[PDB]
């Protein structure tokens, strides 16, 4: 909604040390035909879309989901496919050690079920149970990331 997406670009060049980013603002168009065109300037690249937004964030707000965009193509992976690969990404820059994946099976012979846990940084979290592993591992990164995160300090 908000210029959120500065937030983001302005957070890849500071690690990435890049020129701070730079937006540009334009107003033009009758009462009643508003038209917002807003460009961002990205090592030395503006990008801007073909149609003009009626809001002045919406313009910015596009404007760098087209930059932010362009950038993924870098190393995409999206965290829809195994949450694993993120556990192993803050394992990486926490400097910790890499997860334990630990699957128990027990229950009845009838209804066996099944239970996760992931040991990093030395803690231990629990999933929750259920006759597969894919929700009992879902489960486990949620629970294991929602307590990283901490609420906002």
């Amino acid at each position: 909604m908000d210029h959120v997406y500065k937030g983001q670009l302005q957070a890849y060049a500071l690690q990435h040390n890049l020129e701070l980013p730079v937006y540009a603002n334009e107003r033009e168009g009758p009462p009643h035909a508003p038209r917002f065109r807003c460009n961002v300037t990205f090592c030395g690249q503006t990008f801007q879309s073909s149609e003009f937004f009626p809001t002045l964030k919406s313009a910015e707000h596009a404007a760098a989901k087209i930059a932010v965009a362009s950038l993924t193509p870098q190393s995409p992976e999206g965290i829809d496919v195994a949450y694993k690969n993120l556990l192993q990404e803050i394992a990486q820059k926490e400097s910790s050690l890499l997860p334990f994946y630990a699957t128990a099976t027990s229950g009845p012979s009838h209804a066996p079920t099944f239970t996760s846990t992931v040991e990093f940084a030395g803690k231990v979290f629990s999933g929750e149970e259920a006759k597969t592993k894919k929700l009992a591992e879902m489960s486990a990164a949620k629970v294991a990331f929602m307590s990283i995160k901490n609420g906002n300090s």
